[PDB]
């Protein structure tokens, strides 16, 4: 009923990019057309990796193959980590063409650039700032990426929501900072996540619903969390288009279930007191199917 | 707990090869490592298709990346459509190495070569028949050929159920302990609208002797061309024989019922998209797999096999 075009990485083993996004979206009832931007044996956190990268021209070929068969029709577009400027520009062209075809198409974009250090070529920051974010409808940056895109440092929740207002102005009606260094009432081990949604009333007036979320931190390095998060947020905002509170509660709860099961099974696979390897920390995606289909609400968002 | 190495095609839209095999396997509780042997916009049944094919050396590089990380560990290997002799030979090398590392590894192979025109025709290079005969099938444990492929591999033509099972015995001799002829020209008890499928499994006895369990099944024929059916069938047969290792009857009943549910829903939705009385396009005939999730998880048994 609802078709998503996901243009992301593919790994033979593991869950990142499309591997982390297609399965959940599929179990949540979405048809998914997947462009594997790369094919690697595993993600680059392993000691070794081998694979091939799809060229931008090759991406264009695949899109034109869908187009000439008149099956380039989508309700959503979903993207995440990209290392090549050409590739991201081609993605923006595809998004613009699709939105010209369907004005109600929702572009969900994780503007992957950095964290805490920027681990993407610097020439992509302008592209994300001036080309990608403007045509995005839902963006899931972390705090550092929100600062990069806005140009302003965030020292407070008030400043964070001012930056999120700037990002709203740049395009997306829904902005979720998924991770931040903001202090939490609950403790130092809770991370703060913020949500802002511009809701257009029939009055013609627009009101900004703002929400606060705090989640217990899992102290382990996971790969693909942003991709899973953006995919499930796509799903749950689709089901709750004017209730970002519930959409984010469900997304964060499913994430918590997935990460809890993953760390449990990783510690089991490794020895007690032993640090799980990157191979052992792969998101236990299939085993969380049920939790992804209907997540038990384990986090409550606070309306501001 | 169970990891399958699936080396098959990937399509951006649709369900063939890995697209048709990963999702059911994943939904049935299997971990899947997928080598996309190609990335096409869609399957070759469409009017057009664009993309790239993975080179045999590239397959080697990916497998070596898994190996050097010591994650070349698999309980199953699953393959289907391959058009390159070198790619198939590399698959055979990989399977041999894995079976040296794991003697219990189960190689599920759909020896895709051709089918029938109500006379037979191959849709793969002829150079693949020897490789499938002398290299692939000998290291396979479960093969799901149609009647045409069984005849090609055995060198005998099948004219009766008796001859079909003699050919399946020859295929057993060649290697695989489980042989399912998914499609056949054999006459059905219900008429021409039902198709015949056969199953044969060599069971090692507690005495050490070997006995062959044989089964017959009839399915309603669906009047439409579907792509990826063989891949979905091989995947779900892998899953259900893993659950039912010594009961080919129940495994095949579940697999064929899931196929029937998926195909029924697909043809219904395809006729809905198209007009009443209008032939559905290949794009409209894509297996409605997501919408069939639950039927794949626990299919309603709508077909019953007869043990011979």
């Amino acid at each position: 009923e609802c078709r998503v075009l996901s243009i992301q990485s593919h790994v033979v083993r593991g869950y990142v990019g499309n591997r982390a996004a297609m399965f959940p979206l599929q179990v949540l009832g979405f048809e998914v057309d997947a462009v594997n931007s790369v094919q690697f044996s595993n993600h680059t956190g392993y000691a070794h990796w081998k694979g091939q990268v799809l060229k931008s021209q090759e991406l264009h070929e695949l899109y034109e193959g869908l187009k000439v068969n008149d099956v380039n029709k989508y309700d959503y577009v979903l993207t995440g980590y990209t290392r090549d400027k050409s590739f991201l520009a081609m993605v923006v062209d595809i998004v613009r063409e699709l939105k010209q075809q369907n004005s109600r198409l929702v572009y969900v974009c994780d503007p992957v650039m950095g964290d805490k250090s920027m681990y993407v070529p610097q020439d992509l920051l302008p592209v994300y700032r001036d080309k990608v974010v403007p045509v995005a409808d839902i963006i899931t940056p972390n705090q550092f990426e929100a600062e990069l895109l806005s140009g302003r440092k965030i020292h407070s929740q008030e400043e964070a929501f001012e930056v999120m207002d700037m990002l709203h102005c740049m395009g997306p009606d829904t902005v979720v900072i998924t991770s931040s260094d903001l202090p939490s009432s609950q403790g130092s081990d809770y991370l703060i996540a913020l949500g802002s949604q511009r809701m257009r009333k029939p009055d013609g007036s627009t009101v900004t619903q703002r929400i606060r979320m705090e989640m217990r931190k899992v102290e382990a390095v996971f790969v693909g969390t942003g991709d899973l998060f953006a995919a499930m947020l796509l799903a749950w905002t689709h089901k709750h288009p004017d209730n970002l509170k519930v959409a984010c509660e469900k997304t964060v709860s499913a994430m918590q279930h997935v990460l809890q099961r993953t760390i449990r099974c990783a510690k089991a696979e490794a020895g007690e007191g032993q640090k799980p390897s990157p191979a052992q920390l792969e998101l236990r995606m299939v085993q969380s199917k049920r939790d992804i289909e209907d997540p038990e609400i384990v986090v409550q968002a606070t309306v501001l």
